[PDB]
């Protein structure tokens, strides 16, 4: 079963088998008086692992490493941050200590040193425009366009048709919006277009935040998005 945001103790970090070789990780965090969930993803890359996203925190972030460890035993070599939030490049300082090369796009970059957080080392070539995609390692990074943040990317795993949608994607029973400052609320219902058209074939799709689900999702979150702007 998923875990849900109150069997994690702030600080641990639980791993979900989503497919061979494909795991989210989940934690928790403190946000606005609450604790909320967060989901990364790992895949396999060949002999090692690639990390999408942080644990939200240099603290959770240092218990996921120690929970791969434990769990699957194969190195964290590369790590991607889909955009400049905590819940996605908190825990990067962690991750270069312990040896793992960190990268996020130009604009991840730029927008996390702009608000006094974590920077990834290397920068993502070839996601500046709506609709870019490059391949890295066993998955494929997506720049699908602004939505939850202007630098937003999703990641597609082919091997086993795991959408990552990070937090563009809403998990369905989500109904409210919540950490809009800084989206783009007109833009974010064509860039959740622009997933469907290009990954019609997921089977599985991890929410930044919550329960995955499929490509119901997508649809999902655009009406949530659409009732936020109504009113
Ligand atoms: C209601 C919460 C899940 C809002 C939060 S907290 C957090 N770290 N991210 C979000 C988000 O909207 O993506
Ligand atoms: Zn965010
Ligand atoms: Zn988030």
């Amino acid at each position: 079963e998923y875990p849900t945001v109150s069997e994690i103790p702030v600080g641990e970090v639980r791993l979900y088998q989503i497919a061979d070789g494909v795991w989210s990780h989940i934690a928790t965090q403190s946000f606005d008086g609450a604790v909320y969930p967060s989901n990364g993803l790992i895949v396999r890359d060949g002999d090692e692992l690639l990390l999408i996203d942080t644990a939200w925190g240099a603290k959770n972030t240092a218990a996921l490493l120690a929970e791969i460890e434990k769990q699957i035993g194969l190195p964290v070599t590369r790590a991607v941050s889909t955009h400049f939030h905590d819940d996605r490049v908190g825990g990067v300082d962690v991750l270069r200590a312990a040896g793992v090369a960190t990268y996020a796009s130009p604009s991840t970059r730029r927008l996390a040193e702009v608000e006094g957080n974590e920077i990834p080392t290397h920068s993502l070539e070839g996601l500046s425009s709506s609709g870019d995609a490059v391949r890295f390692g066993p998955v494929e990074l997506f720049y699908p366009g602004a939505a939850h943040s202007t630098d937003n990317l999703v990641v597609y795993v082919p091997s086993a048709s795991v959408l990552y949608g990070g937090c563009a994607i809403y998990e369905l029973s989500r109904t409210s919006a919540g950490n809009v400052a800084d989206a783009d609320l007109a833009e974010w219902p064509t860039s959740i277009e622009r997933i469907q058209q290009h990954y019609p074939e997921a089977q599985f799709v991890i929410p930044g935040h919550g329960l995955p689900g499929g490509l119901d999702l997508l649809k999902h979150t655009t009406n949530v998005v659409k009732a936020h702007t109504n009113r």
